[PDB]
Protein backbone atom coordinates (compact mmCIF):
# COMPACT_ATOMS: atom_id res chain seq x y z
CA UNK A 1 0.00 0.00 0.00
CA UNK A 2 0.94 3.68 -0.27
CA UNK A 3 3.19 5.21 2.36
CA UNK A 4 1.75 7.20 5.26
CA UNK A 5 3.20 10.14 7.19
CA UNK A 6 1.69 11.24 10.54
CA UNK A 7 -1.63 9.60 9.69
CA UNK A 8 -1.71 11.07 6.17
CA UNK A 9 -1.32 8.84 3.12
CA UNK A 10 0.93 10.17 0.33
CA UNK A 11 -0.08 8.24 -2.80
CA UNK A 12 3.00 9.18 -4.81
CA UNK A 13 4.53 5.81 -5.67
CA UNK A 14 6.25 4.16 -7.29
CA UNK A 15 8.38 7.13 -8.40
CA UNK A 16 8.76 8.80 -4.98
CA UNK A 17 9.56 6.59 -1.98
CA UNK A 18 10.98 6.69 1.56
CA UNK A 19 8.86 9.59 2.82
CA UNK A 20 9.57 11.69 5.90
CA UNK A 21 7.63 14.53 7.55
CA UNK A 22 8.77 18.14 7.13
CA UNK A 23 5.97 20.58 7.88
CA UNK A 24 2.32 21.44 7.63
CA UNK A 25 -0.25 24.08 6.68
CA UNK A 26 -4.02 24.63 6.91
CA UNK A 27 -4.93 22.21 4.08
CA UNK A 28 -1.46 20.94 3.21
CA UNK A 29 1.32 18.72 4.50
CA UNK A 30 4.92 18.61 3.27
CA UNK A 31 7.25 15.60 3.29
CA UNK A 32 10.62 14.74 1.82
CA UNK A 33 10.81 11.87 -0.66
CA UNK A 34 13.32 10.04 -2.85
CA UNK A 35 12.78 10.48 -6.60
CA UNK A 36 13.84 7.20 -8.21
CA UNK A 37 13.80 8.82 -11.65
CA UNK A 38 16.05 11.81 -10.88
CA UNK A 39 17.98 10.10 -8.02
CA UNK A 40 17.47 13.06 -5.64
CA UNK A 41 15.40 13.67 -2.53
CA UNK A 42 12.61 16.19 -3.18
CA UNK A 43 9.84 17.88 -1.22
CA UNK A 44 6.21 16.93 -1.85
CA UNK A 45 3.24 18.95 -0.64
CA UNK A 46 -0.09 17.13 -0.39
CA UNK A 47 -3.00 19.54 -0.83
CA UNK A 48 -6.61 18.51 -0.14
CA UNK A 49 -8.77 21.49 -1.13
CA UNK A 50 -11.69 20.10 -3.05
CA UNK A 51 -14.31 20.22 -0.29
CA UNK A 52 -14.06 24.03 0.06
CA UNK A 53 -14.39 26.74 -2.57
CA UNK A 54 -11.88 29.11 -0.95
CA UNK A 55 -9.25 26.37 -0.72
CA UNK A 56 -9.79 25.56 -4.40
CA UNK A 57 -9.29 29.20 -5.44
CA UNK A 58 -6.03 29.40 -3.52
CA UNK A 59 -4.85 26.06 -4.88
CA UNK A 60 -5.53 27.17 -8.45
CA UNK A 61 -3.86 30.56 -7.98
CA UNK A 62 -0.72 29.09 -6.38
CA UNK A 63 -0.38 26.45 -9.09
CA UNK A 64 -0.90 28.89 -11.97
CA UNK A 65 1.44 31.49 -10.48
CA UNK A 66 4.28 29.13 -9.54
CA UNK A 67 4.09 27.30 -12.87
CA UNK A 68 4.49 30.68 -14.62
CA UNK A 69 7.21 32.04 -12.32
CA UNK A 70 10.89 31.17 -12.71
CA UNK A 71 13.41 32.80 -10.34
CA UNK A 72 16.31 31.69 -8.14
CA UNK A 73 14.70 33.05 -4.97
CA UNK A 74 11.21 31.57 -5.54
CA UNK A 75 10.22 27.93 -5.07
CA UNK A 76 9.32 26.23 -8.35
CA UNK A 77 7.07 23.31 -9.23
CA UNK A 78 8.96 20.31 -10.63
CA UNK A 79 6.01 17.93 -10.98
CA UNK A 80 2.36 17.54 -10.00
CA UNK A 81 0.86 14.16 -9.07
CA UNK A 82 -2.89 13.58 -9.17
CA UNK A 83 -5.32 10.91 -10.32
CA UNK A 84 -5.83 9.92 -13.97
CA UNK A 85 -9.55 10.75 -13.78
CA UNK A 86 -11.23 13.74 -12.19
CA UNK A 87 -13.34 11.49 -9.95
CA UNK A 88 -10.40 9.63 -8.37
CA UNK A 89 -8.65 12.98 -7.77
CA UNK A 90 -9.08 13.95 -4.14
CA UNK A 91 -5.50 15.11 -3.47
CA UNK A 92 -2.88 17.13 -5.35
CA UNK A 93 0.81 16.52 -4.71
CA UNK A 94 3.22 19.32 -5.68
CA UNK A 95 6.84 18.24 -6.13
CA UNK A 96 9.46 20.88 -5.37
CA UNK A 97 13.17 21.26 -4.75
CA UNK A 98 13.98 20.13 -1.22
CA UNK A 99 15.40 22.84 1.04
CA UNK A 100 17.02 22.14 4.38
CA UNK A 101 15.12 24.40 6.78
CA UNK A 102 13.17 27.64 6.98
CA UNK A 103 13.96 30.92 8.71
CA UNK A 104 11.48 30.31 11.53
CA UNK A 105 13.29 27.11 12.51
CA UNK A 106 16.68 28.77 12.06
CA UNK A 107 15.87 31.71 14.35
CA UNK A 108 14.97 29.29 17.14
CA UNK A 109 18.53 27.87 17.02
CA UNK A 110 20.79 30.82 16.26
CA UNK A 111 21.36 34.58 16.36
CA UNK A 112 22.26 35.76 12.86
CA UNK A 113 25.37 37.78 12.06
CA UNK A 114 24.84 41.18 10.44
CA UNK A 115 26.40 39.74 7.27
CA UNK A 116 23.85 36.92 7.16
CA UNK A 117 20.95 39.27 7.97
CA UNK A 118 22.01 41.54 5.11
CA UNK A 119 22.31 38.70 2.60
CA UNK A 120 19.03 37.06 3.63
CA UNK A 121 17.24 40.41 3.36
CA UNK A 122 18.78 40.97 -0.06
CA UNK A 123 17.47 37.63 -1.34
CA UNK A 124 13.99 38.20 0.09
CA UNK A 125 13.80 41.52 -1.73
CA UNK A 126 15.36 40.11 -4.93
CA UNK A 127 12.63 37.48 -5.05
CA UNK A 128 10.01 40.06 -4.11
CA UNK A 129 11.21 42.39 -6.87
CA UNK A 130 10.43 39.63 -9.38
CA UNK A 131 7.01 38.86 -7.85
CA UNK A 132 6.02 42.53 -7.79
CA UNK A 133 7.33 43.09 -11.32
CA UNK A 134 4.68 40.57 -12.40
CA UNK A 135 2.06 42.62 -10.51
CA UNK A 136 1.63 39.70 -8.09
CA UNK A 137 1.50 39.92 -4.28
CA UNK A 138 2.59 37.14 -1.95
CA UNK A 139 0.49 38.37 1.01
CA UNK A 140 1.84 35.89 3.60
CA UNK A 141 5.55 36.63 3.94
CA UNK A 142 6.89 35.37 7.27
CA UNK A 143 9.93 33.43 8.51
CA UNK A 144 8.37 30.02 8.00
CA UNK A 145 7.69 30.85 4.31
CA UNK A 146 11.40 31.53 3.65
CA UNK A 147 13.27 28.31 2.87
CA UNK A 148 17.02 28.05 3.46
CA UNK A 149 19.96 25.69 3.01
CA UNK A 150 23.34 25.58 4.77
CA UNK A 151 24.92 27.72 2.04
CA UNK A 152 22.42 30.54 2.82
CA UNK A 153 20.41 30.22 -0.40
CA UNK A 154 16.89 31.53 0.21
CA UNK A 155 13.62 30.73 -1.56
CA UNK A 156 10.18 32.22 -0.95
CA UNK A 157 7.48 29.53 -0.71
CA UNK A 158 3.79 29.00 0.20
CA UNK A 159 1.95 31.21 -2.30
CA UNK A 160 -1.49 30.06 -1.11
CA UNK A 161 -2.61 33.64 -0.41
CA UNK A 162 -0.98 35.19 -3.49
CA UNK A 163 -3.02 37.45 -5.78
CA UNK A 164 -2.68 39.85 -8.68
CA UNK A 165 -2.42 43.35 -7.25
CA UNK A 166 -5.70 45.29 -7.42
CA UNK A 167 -5.32 48.73 -5.82
CA UNK A 168 -8.64 49.98 -7.20
CA UNK A 169 -10.43 47.41 -5.00
CA UNK A 170 -8.16 47.57 -1.93
CA UNK A 171 -10.58 49.56 0.23
CA UNK A 172 -12.72 47.84 2.84
CA UNK A 173 -14.32 48.59 6.18
CA UNK A 174 -13.02 48.62 9.75
CA UNK A 175 -12.26 45.28 11.46
CA UNK A 176 -12.77 43.07 8.39
CA UNK A 177 -11.55 39.48 8.51
CA UNK A 178 -8.09 38.62 7.18
CA UNK A 179 -6.39 35.26 6.62
CA UNK A 180 -2.67 36.09 6.45
CA UNK A 181 -0.62 35.49 9.59
CA UNK A 182 -1.51 37.98 12.32
CA UNK A 183 1.93 39.12 13.47
CA UNK A 184 2.97 40.21 9.94
CA UNK A 185 -0.18 42.22 9.04
CA UNK A 186 0.25 45.87 8.12
CA UNK A 187 -1.78 48.29 10.29
CA UNK A 188 -4.14 49.19 7.44
CA UNK A 189 -5.40 45.57 7.33
CA UNK A 190 -7.30 46.29 10.54
CA UNK A 191 -8.48 49.74 9.42
CA UNK A 192 -9.36 49.90 5.71
CA UNK A 193 -7.40 47.48 3.46
CA UNK A 194 -7.91 44.09 1.80
CA UNK A 195 -4.17 43.65 1.28
CA UNK A 196 -4.42 44.09 -2.51
CA UNK A 197 -1.41 46.42 -2.95
CA UNK A 198 2.35 45.90 -3.00
CA UNK A 199 2.81 47.86 0.25
CA UNK A 200 1.28 44.90 2.13
CA UNK A 201 4.31 42.74 1.31
CA UNK A 202 6.82 45.45 2.21
CA UNK A 203 5.39 45.68 5.74
CA UNK A 204 5.79 41.93 6.23
CA UNK A 205 9.39 42.15 5.06
CA UNK A 206 10.02 44.86 7.63
CA UNK A 207 8.63 42.59 10.32
CA UNK A 208 10.94 39.81 9.11
CA UNK A 209 13.96 42.11 9.22
CA UNK A 210 13.10 43.07 12.79
CA UNK A 211 12.96 39.38 13.71
CA UNK A 212 16.34 38.65 12.08
CA UNK A 213 17.86 41.53 14.07
CA UNK A 214 16.52 40.34 17.44
CA UNK A 215 15.00 36.80 17.32
CA UNK A 216 11.77 38.42 18.64
CA UNK A 217 8.59 39.08 16.66
CA UNK A 218 8.35 42.86 16.68
CA UNK A 219 4.52 43.01 16.86
CA UNK A 220 3.23 39.89 18.68
CA UNK A 221 -0.48 40.71 18.89
CA UNK A 222 -2.55 38.35 21.03
CA UNK A 223 -5.71 38.92 18.96
CA UNK A 224 -6.87 40.64 15.77
CA UNK A 225 -7.30 44.17 17.13
CA UNK A 226 -4.49 43.87 19.70
CA UNK A 227 -2.17 43.52 16.69
CA UNK A 228 -2.85 47.15 15.77
CA UNK A 229 -2.24 48.31 19.34
CA UNK A 230 1.19 46.63 19.30
CA UNK A 231 2.10 48.33 16.03
CA UNK A 232 1.21 51.72 17.50
CA UNK A 233 3.17 50.71 20.61
CA UNK A 234 6.33 51.20 18.51
CA UNK A 235 5.32 53.66 15.79
CA UNK A 236 3.42 55.91 18.21
CA UNK A 237 0.12 57.60 17.48
CA UNK A 238 -0.27 58.40 13.77
CA UNK A 239 0.27 61.98 12.66
CA UNK A 240 -2.64 64.15 11.61
CA UNK A 241 -1.55 63.77 7.98
CA UNK A 242 -1.70 59.98 8.25
CA UNK A 243 -4.95 60.15 10.23
CA UNK A 244 -6.45 62.11 7.33
CA UNK A 245 -5.79 59.29 4.86
CA UNK A 246 -8.19 57.06 6.83
CA UNK A 247 -11.68 58.01 5.63
CA UNK A 248 -13.60 55.09 7.22
CA UNK A 249 -15.33 56.82 10.12
CA UNK A 250 -15.35 53.71 12.30
CA UNK A 251 -11.61 53.24 11.79
CA UNK A 252 -10.85 56.93 12.31
CA UNK A 253 -12.98 57.13 15.45
CA UNK A 254 -11.23 54.07 16.85
CA UNK A 255 -7.79 55.65 16.37
CA UNK A 256 -8.99 58.89 17.96
CA UNK A 257 -10.27 56.91 20.99
CA UNK A 258 -6.81 55.60 21.84
CA UNK A 259 -4.52 57.33 24.35
CA UNK A 260 -1.51 59.06 22.87
CA UNK A 261 1.42 56.67 22.31
CA UNK A 262 5.03 57.76 21.90
CA UNK A 263 7.23 56.58 19.06
CA UNK A 264 9.83 54.16 20.44
CA UNK A 265 13.30 54.72 18.89
CA UNK A 266 14.54 51.79 16.83
CA UNK A 267 17.86 51.61 18.62
CA UNK A 268 16.12 50.85 21.94
CA UNK A 269 14.73 47.66 20.37
CA UNK A 270 17.88 46.88 18.37
CA UNK A 271 20.85 48.29 20.29
CA UNK A 272 23.46 46.22 18.41
CA UNK A 273 22.03 46.62 14.90
CA UNK A 274 23.69 48.31 11.94
CA UNK A 275 22.31 51.84 11.85
CA UNK A 276 21.70 51.55 8.09
CA UNK A 277 19.54 48.47 8.75
CA UNK A 278 17.42 50.50 11.17
CA UNK A 279 17.04 53.31 8.65
CA UNK A 280 15.71 50.82 6.10
CA UNK A 281 13.51 49.19 8.76
CA UNK A 282 12.03 52.61 9.53
CA UNK A 283 11.06 53.08 5.89
CA UNK A 284 9.52 49.59 5.60
CA UNK A 285 7.49 49.94 8.82
CA UNK A 286 5.80 53.21 7.87
CA UNK A 287 2.20 53.54 9.07
CA UNK A 288 0.96 55.21 5.88
CA UNK A 289 1.10 52.64 3.04
CA UNK A 290 1.42 55.38 0.43
CA UNK A 291 4.66 56.61 2.06
CA UNK A 292 6.08 53.11 2.66
CA UNK A 293 9.23 52.22 0.70
CA UNK A 294 8.82 50.23 -2.54
CA UNK A 295 10.80 47.08 -3.38
CA UNK A 296 13.28 48.62 -5.84
CA UNK A 297 13.82 51.55 -3.48
CA UNK A 298 14.50 49.11 -0.64
CA UNK A 299 17.05 47.21 -2.74
CA UNK A 300 18.71 50.57 -3.55
CA UNK A 301 19.04 51.51 0.14
CA UNK A 302 22.57 51.92 1.57
CA UNK A 303 22.15 48.91 3.87
CA UNK A 304 22.11 46.65 0.78
CA UNK A 305 24.83 48.44 -1.20
CA UNK A 306 27.20 45.51 -1.31
CA UNK A 307 24.54 43.35 -3.04
CA UNK A 308 22.26 45.60 -5.09
CA UNK A 309 22.94 45.06 -8.80
CA UNK A 310 20.03 45.46 -11.23
CA UNK A 311 22.05 43.59 -13.90
CA UNK A 312 21.72 40.43 -11.77
CA UNK A 313 18.09 40.83 -10.64
CA UNK A 314 15.61 39.35 -13.12
CA UNK A 315 12.12 40.77 -13.57
CA UNK A 316 9.05 39.21 -15.13
CA UNK A 317 8.34 39.53 -18.84
CA UNK A 318 4.90 41.08 -18.30
CA UNK A 319 2.23 41.37 -15.59
CA UNK A 320 0.58 38.11 -14.63
CA UNK A 321 -3.09 37.81 -15.58
CA UNK A 322 -5.82 35.40 -14.56
CA UNK A 323 -8.09 34.54 -17.48
CA UNK A 324 -11.30 34.35 -15.43
CA UNK A 325 -12.44 35.64 -12.05
CA UNK A 326 -11.93 32.81 -9.58
CA UNK A 327 -13.93 34.26 -6.67
CA UNK A 328 -17.30 33.29 -8.21
CA UNK A 329 -16.72 29.81 -9.59
CA UNK A 330 -18.08 26.87 -7.56
CA UNK A 331 -15.64 24.31 -6.22
CA UNK A 332 -16.74 21.82 -8.87
CA UNK A 333 -15.88 24.34 -11.60
CA UNK A 334 -12.60 25.13 -9.82
CA UNK A 335 -11.85 21.40 -9.55
CA UNK A 336 -12.03 20.99 -13.33
CA UNK A 337 -9.68 23.94 -13.85
CA UNK A 338 -7.21 22.37 -11.41
CA UNK A 339 -7.54 19.08 -13.29
CA UNK A 340 -6.75 20.86 -16.56
CA UNK A 341 -3.83 22.87 -15.14
CA UNK A 342 -2.22 19.61 -13.98
CA UNK A 343 -2.75 17.59 -17.18
CA UNK A 344 0.69 18.42 -18.61
CA UNK A 345 2.35 16.42 -15.82
CA UNK A 346 0.30 13.24 -16.21
CA UNK A 347 1.86 10.18 -17.89
CA UNK A 348 1.04 10.36 -21.53
CA UNK A 349 0.37 13.91 -22.77
N1 LIG B 1 10.66 22.64 -0.54
C1 LIG B 1 10.67 22.61 0.80
N2 LIG B 1 11.76 22.22 1.43
C2 LIG B 1 11.78 22.21 2.77
N3 LIG B 1 10.81 22.53 3.60
C3 LIG B 1 9.72 22.92 2.96
C4 LIG B 1 9.56 23.00 1.57
C5 LIG B 1 8.23 23.46 1.36
I1 LIG B 1 7.26 23.80 -0.44
C6 LIG B 1 7.65 23.65 2.57
N4 LIG B 1 8.56 23.33 3.55
C7 LIG B 1 8.33 23.38 5.01
O1 LIG B 1 6.98 23.05 5.26
C8 LIG B 1 6.29 24.19 5.86
C9 LIG B 1 4.89 24.28 5.31
O2 LIG B 1 4.86 24.72 3.96
C10 LIG B 1 7.20 25.38 5.59
O3 LIG B 1 7.04 26.42 6.54
C11 LIG B 1 8.59 24.77 5.59
O4 LIG B 1 9.07 24.60 6.92
CL1 LIG C 1 -9.78 41.25 18.73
Amino acid sequence: GPEMVRGQVFDVGPRYTNLSYIGEGAYGMVCSAYDNVNKVRVAIKKISPFEHQTYCQRTLREIKILLRFRHENIIGINDIIRAPTIEQMKDVYIVQDLMETDLYKLLKTQHLSNDHICYFLYQILRGLKYIHSANVLHRDLKPSNLLLNTTCDLKICDFGLARVADPDHDHTGFLTEYVATRWYRAPEIMLNSKGYTKSIDIWSVGCILAEMLSNRPIFPGKHYLDQLNHILGILGSPSQEDLNCIINLKARNYLLSLPHKNKVPWNRLFPNADSKALDLLDKMLTFNPHKRIEVEQALAHPYLEQYYDPSDEPIAEAPFKFDMELDDLPKEKLKELIFEETARFQPGY
